């Protein structure tokens, strides 16, 4: 064909979903986890529950072993603070960047730009599964489209990045996912590309997309109404009672209920790990003094605080952005679910 | 899984398009070579002026053929000064909810016939090309593009998804120039960032000419730049050219970007596209050697019309964003024209 | 795995029907033929069904050519025949040379696959677009997707008849399907496969999308024995009746088809005539079990060995009769149903 | 188009049940070493015995494990003498209609659950080859190969389909050895025609492991032999393994032939397969190299069944000697292997 692949270099085969899924089915387990934390989640959105979503882990995975050991301290955290808390980990392996990085362990699970991506979708299936298995739910970022037919059913709850919330193509993509989804203010802090993203992913969308056997065709979905503004920051933090109130007032004056999630990390503590506590006292003090339209809260949390460049790494230890570390993921998880407490 | 996937339906694969509408030896010649001239001026080698011109939106074959004649008699008359591209767009990126296009929904009626629709909009971009006219389409879909994108002498990544990595990724590969517009609040970075982006070679999941899912290995794409279509305000003007120079220089770019009249650069409002003509044939004309291109919305007929109400539909009016008519374009197209002649001295 | 050489691409059927669609005419043509031999073959008509026509295509320009001259025959003889032309795409062998049109179009062991089923379908749409219908021979179990909407009759080979693959094939065509009898000469395979064929099946195939699936089919009850011969040839009068016996204990209608050709005629092209003589006597003498006929036939007779140009019209594998035959024979054997009547 | 299709379903590709039952290190090694072997044997360069043996089809994974670690442990007692393979056949063809084997419909009761069917046969057949027994089939199914051969370290074309070719074709590019059947009526040459044809290279259309059909190119098949079955009358007898003897040389390939003592050789009478094998015993005592191995239909229970609940380890479809027969009939095969020596 003439005019035609100037600039593709190769094209090499690429498993279809089916071969994942069938290799690694979910047991019931992993099959019960997902469908209860998928209720729980809905049953929080709706205002029928006054427990606290709480989405923590990892900024990436790059090493399943620590995901494992990160996952069993904290699935003794989930079953402690069952009655205040609906704690979901943070298992994402699909990074988007600024311009060009790491995009993640399924784009590049041995980190040095082989690409083996077959390889890293089986290793991200199979620890998705183990982690579902041993009881504790899942959360991931949505950024490419034809990776969720491959991980989507081991998955409670969902984000669309702030780099992709006002993109159609993910508003489709999240209009016809299972599980509910968080749509983060735009990277300058805009809250109007958040609002406008869920009321497109709340209505019925069609599009082309690839199914599970690997080839492309034409979906309807029915919209998802389970979506969510999450609070990123911008130029500037907005994780302040001040700035909750004007986002509580745009959602309600746009028809959608006034009800937010609190990203305490990333441009809400500057790209600085250690204030994530910081926001964590303020939005503690928010929720305890009768907050209720903080439904969620999201924290980037590691076995080992801190961060290490691809320059032998460190174990546990973020190889992207910055995580807290165990101790302190500990003593955060306790002053929320004494917050959610007070607040009742 | 699925408790949010109403219906699945079967999608031609794309080499089913190509081996019904093959390219003609006059469409591959037509795309071909505007490919080559748009590389020319992106490299500083022509100080002729890149014109991306039509309809927001394809919505009738049979208008935008007879205007494609019109605009073609023009690319011919004005060739010496202007490189024009027919706007042949078959995918609108929605605020919120809305007519996606022509190949989402042909029928316009929510039947979303999207088989009917790429046959619709494959067979309307060959006769364009055929005509001796190449065409521009924004690059919204990650799928369509392998149906159309042979016929493409130019591409667009809209505000809304200039940032998005998939849309980099697909730049990255695609075998024609692309222009990143800048964000819809009026960030410039965001479209320095695509450009750097796109000009990388990216390993990403992609769907192949048979339909299938696949990994692609792309090569880079050195034929980028930036689109100015404003954002609270406009960004047209030469102070904010100006400023999207040096940041273009800092970033070890260069200095070049193609002006959209349209959008937030006209507040929405058509007629004004005549306003930021005159501001930017008059920088054209006094000298301004960065301004490659221009992007107009235009059609037959001005104004434009909804489909909600159910009134039989006028022919050659905009169904989404309201276009200059054809004689306004006329007398933009001849403007333009005149002052890259000035501007040669 | 180790004896896989290579694997190319290969274009998915939908993307042959996009490129050249039935038009209305073609498909009309395929409807109305494939219910006349229905018509036929549930004895409710007294016509003869005439499939005529190259051993094997390699030249759409001769095939046009010829197909023009068949379809006035075919108008001329309407109220006697059924006629249906012959496109048949390969000689199916053991290896020889030549592997057909589709396999290797250009005629070189080059195996433009693609390019063959292009020119191919085009072929088969041209000839029945002028509204007159075809007939093919199923060897393939992919192939099929490509082309059988433009057949309105259909052989499997000889070499063929007791496959299970090739059975399960036949009952989900769209058209009538002949068995031939073995080439040996024995009915038990051809009447054993007319009932495995008439039954419905599930099997793996590919679909019009180029994917493997799972199919079920309705089972084929428009199926029939064609005599073709064996170490003798098998197409007299002792033949025919013993042929109906078989049919007749076996639950199936005591009708055949007999190809005038192969080990009918002695592989000599000539003889068709001597075998069109004696099946015409059956006929006017009575014989209703006669329903049809199969004749080699080019515009040129004779054959010619691919190597350099080619001969125009004329078969580059077995030999065929040529056009003044073929007028000869088509007449005798509407003279014969005639005096059936 | 389609009107004798009733319905499409989905099918898993074979990638799908590669990456579900990937073949262990001691499975992988089993075939290795089977098909080496079985090359050794048909090179001449052995003179041990090829022992095709087992249940005409499998029905019950759980029957067949039990048969498996049987015959494993007479395949290790008797390995000096007898290279021992079980038949692991999924596939079956019928004369007319009839259940099609395990993978066409596993449940057996017509609900064609073929996706079950082919995690089930690749499961059984990972087990197998895993504790160290080598499995045979017949490929009958032109998209089943795919998901199975890997773990084949031998597999057959029926007599029904010898003279197929795309069954030749196939054969061209499995990676193991490939026997073919003699022709039903006992004809021996079109099982030397598929021998020819299969040893050398094709082109020609399939479907790949992600479940797309696609354009092949096979190297061709050197270790392919015949397999006499009987026809009208056995054909056992060294009279008749003269007779292929010489038209294996008349044809240019080794003298050297495969003898099934079931179906036509044994008159469909499982008890005669112990007559046959006193008869075989005789050639192989008195020297005859050219009898390189032998087929055995064998179960643990001797005997068939129809298709009301099912007797344990009876066959379904051919009738088998039972197990006592068969270690009473492989120590026999074994002992005029040690004498020929
Ligand atoms: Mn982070
Ligand atoms: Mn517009
Ligand atoms: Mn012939």
């Amino acid at each position: 064909y003439q005019n035609d692949d100037l600039r593709i270099k190769e094209i090499k085969e690429l498993l279809p979903p089916v071969a994942l899924l069938e290799k690694f089915p979910a047991t019931e387990n992993a099959a019960n986890t997902v469908a209860h934390a998928r209720k729980a989640i809905h049953k929080i959105l709706k205002g029928n529950d006054d427990r606290l979503l709480v989405v923590i882990g990892p900024c990436s995975i790059h090493d399943p072993v620590a995901a494992k050991e990160y996952a069993t301290r904290l699935l003794a955290l989930r079953e402690e603070l069952k009655d205040e808390l609906e704690i979901v980990m943070r298992v994402y392996f699909e990074k988007p960047r600024t311009t060009v990085g790491w995009k993640g362990l399924i784009n590049d699970p041995h980190m040095d730009n082989s690409f083996q991506i077959n390889d890293g979708l089986r290793i991200a299936r199979k620890l998705l599964l183990d982690i579902n298995d041993s009881g504790l739910p899942a959360a991931g970022e949505f950024l490419d489209m034809i990776t969720p037919q491959y991980l989507a059913d081991l998955m409670s709850w969902g984000a669309i990045g702030a780099r992709t919330t006002e993109s159609q193509v993910h508003r489709e993509l999240a209009s016809g996912l299972s599980c509910p989804v968080g749509f983060k203010n735009g990277t300058d802090g805009t809250i109007k590309v958040a609002i406008d993203a869920i009321n497109a992913a709340g209505a019925p969308h069609c599009f082309l997309s690839v199914t599970k056997w690997g080839h492309s065709a034409i979906v309807n979905t029915s919209g998802n109404g389970d979506c969510h503004i999450i609070l990123r920051g911008g130029k500037e933090p907005n994780y302040s009672a001040k700035h909750v109130a004007e986002v509580k007032e745009g959602l309600n004056k746009a028809g959608l209920p006034a009800q937010v999630m609190i990203d305490f990390s990333h441009a809400n503590s500057s790209k600085q790990f250690k204030k994530q506590m910081d926001v964590c006292a303020d939005v503690c003090q928010q929720i305890a003094g009768g907050e209720k339209a903080i439904i969620g809260v999201m924290v980037e949390s590691h076995l080992v605080e801190g961060n290490q460049s691809l320059e032998p790494l460190a174990y546990g230890k973020s190889i992207t952005d910055a995580c807290i570390g165990w101790e302190d993921t500990d003593a955060l998880l306790r002053q929320l679910a004494n917050a959610v407490k007070a607040r009742r």
